[PDB]
C-alpha cells in the first residue's frame, strides 16, 4: 500500500526522532503510544476496507458511510498525534 | 502526492459528519467529549496530565467512530442478507464501554493524585 | 435514561459473547487483568500506573474490536470463498501492535522507575 507507507513512513520517523531527543521516559512513551495509536487506527481501516470489498458491488450510503467512518477514525487520531506532540514539545 | 491527502481529508469530513448526522448515540459523546477537553483545558495541572485526560477522552472517540463503522458494514449485510447475528454490533458497543471506563478511571486517579 | 442501560446489556451480551465464543479471547484476559493488578501492586507515579493500565487496556481495546471484524467475516464467508482473510489478518496485526506497544511502554516506564 502507497499511503500506508507514507503513514509508516511518517510513524517510523516520528518514533525514531522521538527517540533520539532525550525526553523524559513517560513523554517519550507518550509521543511514541501516540503514533502507534494512528498505527492501529490505520490497520483497523484497512481491515474495514477489505471488508467492505468483499461484500457488495454497488455504491450505498451502508457501504461509503463505512468507509468514510473508517478515515474519520484515522483522522481523529492523526490530530491526536499532532496535538500531543504540540503540547508536549511546547511543555519542554 | 499532496492531492491524496487533501482527498482523504474531504472523505474524512464527509464521513465524520456523516457520522455526526447520522447518529444520535454519538452526539452524546460528541458533547460529553467537548466538555470533558474544555474541562481538562481550563484546570489548572502538568502537561502530561492534560495530555492524559484529553487523549484518555479521545481514545472514547476514536473507538466510537470505528463503531459507527462496523454498524454500517452490518446495515450494509442486513439489506443482502436475511437473518442478523447482531454479535458484531454488541461487541462494538462493549469496546465502546471499555474505552469510556478507561476514560473515568483515568480521570479518577488523575484528578486524585492532583486533588 | 434507560437508553443508556439497554446500550450496557448489549455490552455485557457482546462481552459474554466475546469471552465464551472466543477461546482466545480468555487468554489476552488474564494478561490485561493480570497485568492491570501488578501495575496496581506497584507504588508508582499516578500517571505512571494510569500509563501501564493504558497500554494494556488500548490492547484489550484492540482485541474485541478484532472479535468484531471476524464476526463479520464470519457471517460472510459462511459458505463463500473469500479475497478477504486480509481482513482477519489486518485485525490480528492490529492487536500485535498494540501488544508491541504495551511491551514497550512497560519496558521503557519499569526502566525508568528502576
Amino acid at each position: 500500500e502507497a499511503a500506508f507507507r507514507q503513514e509508516g513512513v511518517a510513524v517510523l520517523l516520528a518514533v525514531v526522532i522521538a527517540c533520539w531527543l532525550d525526553v523524559d521516559a513517560i513523554t517519550r512513551v507518550l509521543l511514541i503510544s501516540s503514533v502507534m495509536l494512528v498505527m492501529i487506527v490505520e490497520i483497523l481501516n484497512s481491515a474495514i476496507e477489505a471488508v467492505v470489498d468483499r461484500i457488495g458491488s454497488e455504491y450505498h450510503e451502508l457501504s461509503g458511510r463505512a468507509k468514510d467512518m473508517g478515515s474519520a477514525a484515522v483522522l481523529i487520531a492523526i490530530i491526536v498525534a499532532v496535538i500531543t506532540w504540540c503540547i508536549l514539545l511546547w511543555s519542554h
